[PDB]
């Protein structure tokens, strides 16, 4: 009845009035490639490193089951597929979303969406959380808060699935293509601070051919940040 | 992201771009009560017995999982809940549908929808087929044809599912109410013929407290017809 016309992502969709977490459901359940798990609200929304994600009604909370037939070295680029997908859909709604390494999309430096990729094997779960018409935590923003008016959620859904379908199909073909789109749409050239084992500061200049963030320290030293147990902050 | 506000029916919806039969899928896979199985297109549409149900794009093909734990005798009224439901949403779109015993709803005697309930284990699958914008078989009709314009498929979906939910919740408490609604919306007082070995004709008088069709043959003899492999024809 939805009439989706995408090739893989969205071949099926399981909608929930509410769920604990779409990622948890997708990881746990036996689902086929391309199945999309979406829910009005999550009671146990999750972010990275055991962080929790507010998921009240009005936002877009979905997860996509994937089985990327590409080399294991490319898997980390999947988080970017999500990130660019959102950016593209925000641009469709004339919202200037910008990517923040490693998994965030901001509007005027205020987070409007999160992206979390979990699992491995032959089943990757692409989790996405965009604020649309829902209330959001302090410091964050939403499509509705950006346009000054409510946005038809189902329209945002169709737009995102459509972009992700195209992005994903091309990624299976050319796994490198995504990083060009990531560069063009990521927040670079500004001072950033990296928290992992200890921490350091410098300018985030670009992402290399592995999606790793390249930081140039004041000492002229250049570090390559790989996403894992790490956090990025703007100065 | 659908924002459905149903109590039971529509708590979860599993959409497919394509499927064999939503009824069969709903029968073979464990699903929770209220789960709705819907597809843009069915490849193996199913009618009663071994009849096929055309299910091209543009129509509404869905099945709902139920386990109403009320007396066994009432179980057969499920089909009517589906038909009355279709009749209700049709009126919402200004179309007057009429229930043809036992599982059909006609619009000026042209079949616009059909209902098919299958009882698997102690789980009951209510199957519904409604023609909306799709191509229909010769002799049949669709909402698009009655209105002369395309109808937003999702709008009809929301409408039917809120209606069924309401009808169902009351069924669980007052399983006897549904019959009245059927009598008020069924095609009776007319001449019909019931086919099969033992075929006969008569006036379709009323519907039993069991949902049986009461027929008055020209002899004055009254037969109570149960829906099995009997075929109802209008003369
Ligand atoms: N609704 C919201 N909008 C903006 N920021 C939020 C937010 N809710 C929480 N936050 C903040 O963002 C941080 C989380 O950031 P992270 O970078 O680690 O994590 C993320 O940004 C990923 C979020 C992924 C959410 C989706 S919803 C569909 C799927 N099902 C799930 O359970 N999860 C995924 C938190 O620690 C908060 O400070
Ligand atoms: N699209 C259509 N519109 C009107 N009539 C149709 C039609 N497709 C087929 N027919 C005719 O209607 C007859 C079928 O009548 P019956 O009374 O037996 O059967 C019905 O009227 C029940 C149809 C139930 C359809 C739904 S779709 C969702 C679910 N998944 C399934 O696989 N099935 C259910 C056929 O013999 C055809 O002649
Ligand atoms: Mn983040
Ligand atoms: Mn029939």
């Amino acid at each position: 009845m939805l009439g989706l016309k995408t090739s893989i992502i969205g071949r099926r969709v399981i909608y929930f009035q509410e769920i604990t977490s779409t990622n948890e459901f997708a990881k746990t359940s036996y689902l086929e490639e391309g199945t999309v798990i979406v829910a009005d609200k999550q009671t146990m929304g999750h972010g990275r490193l055991n962080r929790k994600w507010e998921s009240p009604e009005g936002g877009l909370w979905l997860s996509i089951v994937l089985s990327p037939k590409v080399p294991q070295k490319d898997l980390p680029k999947i988080v970017f597929l999500g990130a660019v997908g959102v950016v593209e859909t925000l641009k469709e709604f004339s919202i200037d979303g910008r990517i923040k390494w490693p998994n965030d999309v901001l509007v005027n430096y205020k987070k409007i969406a999160g992206v979390l990729v979990e699992g491995k094997g032959d089943k990757i779960v692409l989790g996405i959380g965009l604020n649309v018409n829902n209330k959001v935590p302090n410091g964050a923003t939403s499509m509705k808060l950006e346009l000054g008016s409510e946005v038809p959620l189902l329209s945002v859904f169709r737009s995102l699935i459509t972009n992700l379908d195209r992005l994903y199909l091309n990624f299976l073909k050319n796994p490198m293509d995504i990083l060009n789109l990531v560069r063009d749409n990521m927040i670079l050239g500004v001072r950033v601070k990296i928290l992992g084992d200890g921490s350091f500061e410098g300018i985030a200049e670009d992402i290399d051919d592995f999606g790793r963030l390249i930081i140039r320290l004041d000492s002229g030293e250049v570090k390559k940040v790989i996403y894992g147990d790490v956090s990025l902050r703007f100065l």
